[PDB]
């Protein structure tokens, strides 16, 4: 028994981590057999942030000029180059520790751990969710770009985010390890904001089915309701639409607790229409939207890594 | 910015967890150095729990009858004693991942991450406290026993928790790294239950001393309190009773907002009596008590927003 906001075990990832010190910027890197990942503002001066010509600041950079420290031993730079936001410096070394890995984009929703270093050491680890407006509500210091999500299965770590900045209410943007953003968001120093964010329908449900899976019934109701009148309901409260696929998804949630995914949306619109009325589900008095339906099969199911 | 339930990176302890094998039970163990710790109740079957004597269970077994397995590698024991209620094992081999490690024993409202295994495989990483009813609300499921908690304050890990067993209620119960319980629980299968629960006052102010760093101060009020009249209100809601070393404890983060001990003490009152009427307090609409005031320190900006 028991429902905590789990991450996967970082030991995987925390023999990759690097420190990446570029003239006075120092930041960190994923070092990854011979190369090492960085956001590529690590060339780039408080003022360059303004409006930076990043090729053109790359090309007035030797291999040298770049700084990477593993741990107390210092790699040589051998190469240089560029793929969108990020940075690939070639190294003499390869990494002795390098996991089985991939490089994934994910989809707003999906959750992933996140490893916090500062001057390449880690320091923590804690999960978190793409948010539907792409932004990440996660808990970073200056000095923690760089800084990766990842997921685990079985051996290999799926390597999903890097970051690189925060936005003015508090929340993350960052890329995919090909450097490609999360959300419409540019690698400088301009005006920018997270959109209106909303609740993920499909990861409140799962955790609705978590708690019934140990032992909180209250919300349970006789009733059911259309897929439809369901989505007329959430999109009034800034909840995702509900797909068929969020359905299929469910099954073996539904399967498990002997209650229909429709059956269970009626019991989400009673608690979005009244409250918990003092009450609260798995220790919590808001309803929680990130644990995917995958991560409450996980954790009620013991999967090892 | 950003305020989240970190806990420390499980790669140092990871590279620890074995199986341990006993009969038809099967859990996990901590390898360090040549001696594997894991929970006595490895020798004991469903039926041996009512009533166990370990002294005379221990006695009818050999070395041999402990199958150890580090990852696909069977280890081999030369040696088995008891201490208190956990079970030590000599192997033929040291660890060669054994980190820098001190074995320490806990008080109530303490933090720890826990790393829960299954087999001797990690599968997940999530922080908790020790309650003041000597319980933790963990995430275990069976299989789970020999898990360990652990705090990584420089590169030392300091162990300061064993898994031992699930409550009626749901809440956890185990050892330190000496044998010793957490609380007056048995590894015997007694009617045992936990006791009434109470929230760790000390935790909650310094989580308010968090709020004000991150920038928000709409809790606070123009009132203050002696710390009796603060006690004498607290334990109507079943708070523990906040000491005068609970305040020196909070000095720091004190002098860091501006705000005074005992006047972030008037605005719990003032909580507790009025709720937040419809408000968070980063990110949650609850009185956070898992964060003490030393973890606080550590994820927190040094400069108040
Ligand atoms: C809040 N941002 C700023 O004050 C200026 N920032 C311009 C800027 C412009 C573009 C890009 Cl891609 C990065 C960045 C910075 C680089 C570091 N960084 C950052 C990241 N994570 C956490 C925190 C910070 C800044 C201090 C607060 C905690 C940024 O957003 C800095
Ligand atoms: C709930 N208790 C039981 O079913 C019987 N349990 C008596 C018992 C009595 C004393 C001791 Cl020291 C151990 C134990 C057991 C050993 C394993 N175990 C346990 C541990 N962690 C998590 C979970 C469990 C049981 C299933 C639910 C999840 C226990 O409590 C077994
Ligand atoms: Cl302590």
């Amino acid at each position: 028994s028991g429902f905590r906001k789990m991450a996967f075990p970082s030991g995987k990832v925390e023999g990759c981590m690097v420190q990446v010190t570029c003239g006075t910027t120092t930041l960190n890197g994923l070092w990854l057999d011979d190369v090492v990942y960085c956001p590529r503002h690590v060339i780039c001066t408080s003022e360059d942030m303004l409006n930076p010509n990043y090729e053109d600041l790359l090309i007035r950079k030797s291999n040298h000029n770049f700084l990477v420290q593993a741990g107390n031993v210092q790699l040589r730079v051998i190469g240089h180059s560029m793929q969108n936001c990020v940075l690939k410096l070639k190294v003499d070394t390869a990494n002795p520790k390098t996991p089985k890995y991939k490089f994934v984009r994910i989809q707003p929703g999906q959750t992933f751990s996140v490893l916090a270093c500062y001057n390449g050491s880690p320091s923590g680890v804690y999960q978190c969710a793409m948010r539907p407006n792409f932004t990440i509500k996660g808990s970073f210091l200056n000095g923690s770009c760089g800084s990766v999500g990842f997921n685990i299965d079985y051996d290999c770590v799926s390597f999903c985010y890097m970051h690189h900045m925060e936005l003015p209410t508090g929340v993350h943007a960052g890329t995919d390890l090909e450097g490609n953003f999360y959300g419409p968001f540019v690698d400088r120093q301009t005006a920018q904001a997270a959109g209106t964010d909303t609740t993920i329908t499909v990861n409140v449900l799962a955790w609705l089915y978590a708690a019934v899976i140990n032992g909180d019934r209250w919300f349970l109701n006789r009733f059911t309701t259309t897929l439809n009148d369901f989505n007329l309901v959430a999109m009034k409260y800034n909840y995702e639409p509900l797909t068929q696929d969020h359905v299929d998804i469910l099954g073996p949630l539904s399967a498990q607790t002997g209650i229909a995914v429709l059956d269970m949306c009626a019991s989400l619109k009673e608690l979005l229409q009244n409250g918990m009325n003092g009450r609260t589900i798995l220790g919590s008095a808001l309803l929680e939207d990130e644990f995917t339906p995958f991560d409450v099969v996980r954790q009620c199911s013991g999967v090892t890594f």
